[PDB]
């Protein structure tokens, strides 16, 4: 049987819905306090008793991080429907490449309202 | 790989136990601030960048889910016996027909306890 | 120096005085937290004002009256809002605890009040 | 005894007198809550001091007018801060809610501003 | 389809990581309020409504529980490298034997980062 | 007007001078959550009392002397109640941010302490 582990940031940016209907809150600009969540599966190193590190984790994420923190999505190339779905999938994409054993990646814009791609 | 999208609401119901042993706290008459999460999975509509809309899904929700806000759940018919194991199902059951994407539903009573049925 | 504690209880209760077909007036129920908090001055040895644990033991006949259970039955309880109710608690540990400056209620995760003093 | 509901509202702001490249100043968003709390004497009858639906419905004109938004657009949020802000929305409601004796923002889970009076 | 249940218990503890490189905060005394939540996967009993008890659940863990909480992990045999994925596992390991039923357990060190052991 | 910044760090601490073989007496550890409050007058220009970020700079000191370490160890946290501790911390503070009004110091989610003043 298997181990995942799993780690949550938060940052604050604004993004609209470019394809909503015309009166819906959702494509007026505004903006949310995002969650994240990455989440690794692999095996447990005897050593370290770790899957991985964890700064080495956060470090490979930051760049990724400081692009989307504090900053507008729709300017991101990729991000220019900056809806859940496109943006778990956006991340998976950059991090994917830095971080082999992503597992998935979880995106909430509120606090009662979420996203997971595989 | 798959996108799943998943939303919560939270109500307001007395329930009790038919079936608990007599002295049992859980067969006296009390009530809790249940929370529900309703998931789906599906694809994700290129031009929308959604699974689905939410106002859809809300609205398709909002009848079963008036049904039990601030009512007292064995007088619903299905749950004469308001487990969270029976009410979760009992949801699936009246939404799944209405929501095909419908892919499990959860229900927590407390803040620390909780049932997913698929 | 004050200090806090807090707990959740599960019960019913309908509020008898509401208009017609409100919502409220239906039997529903809610999740409550209850906090307590304390005025006083620390043991200059055992650096508390009180346990936490000595608290517990003196709340807990009233816990277990509230938990799990319909409040309307609860004499002093017709009429369960928030607001009566803690204050109807503030009456019963007033008098087991003199230190308590404070009860919160809260009936949602949202909503809430204060009975001070 | 006093009363508080809270709100969650989605919106944007960004600050404009803040240096060179600091990272409030690109404009972003955050996921806000509002607190309104109101002291008052409850109703010897009702149990309460106001509904919640009563304040609900007072509140909406402003709240529409911030949830999924801009702030910066809003006449007099020019400069959105947390403290700017509780003050602006504390001017709007205690016209409508005379009873209301706090309001409470936070822009983000741990940070949060309390305008008082 | 399945039903499966979860219950959430905290605890107190100090632990230290043995193995990790010298200038490491991980690896001086410290101490965290954990979270574990243990799950179950069954089939539901037709006239209780129930996976299992609960009460029943509680005290199966419960002398695991005591063990673990306001104590210190590394002086526990089998927790002498008291990370989350190891610490996971010895709990799978101490109750999966007195709790057939259990299908996963999760362990969160703090408020945003855990560990899902099945 | 207040504001108010939460941080929490992680750390063991026991307590000596408790009962027989009470729980408190083991060693072990909590995660904790402190709130610096602070409170003046808004900048009429920028719109905050403090940064949030002069504030950090200024507690960070005594911020990474607590995270992930024990506390009996640190001079004046021989008994390191929540009592004790927000205490401790407000002294170490208030000379740093002469502003700040409250410190609240939590060992689990729901008991808890503030030393104002
Ligand atoms: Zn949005
Ligand atoms: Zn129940
Ligand atoms: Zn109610
Ligand atoms: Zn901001
Ligand atoms: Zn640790
Ligand atoms: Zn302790």
């Amino acid at each position: 049987m298997s181990t995942t582990l799993f780690k949550d940031f938060t940052f604050e940016a604004a993004h609209r819905l470019p394809h909503v209907p015309e009166g819906h809150k959702c494509g007026r600009l505004h903006g949310h306090s995002f969650m994240v969540r990455l989440e690794i599966t692999g095996e447990v190193d005897p050593h370290t008793g770790w899957i991985i590190d964890f700064a080495e984790l956060k470090a490979a994420f930051k760049p990724t991080y400081e692009r989307l923190d504090h900053h507008y999505l729709n300017d991101i190339p990729g991000l220019e429907n900056p809806t859940s779905e496109v943006l778990a999938k956006w991340i998976w994409d950059q991090v994917k490449p830095v971080v082999p054993l992503l597992s998935a990646v979880m995106v909430k814009e509120t606090c009662t309202a979420g996203c997971i791609y595989r």
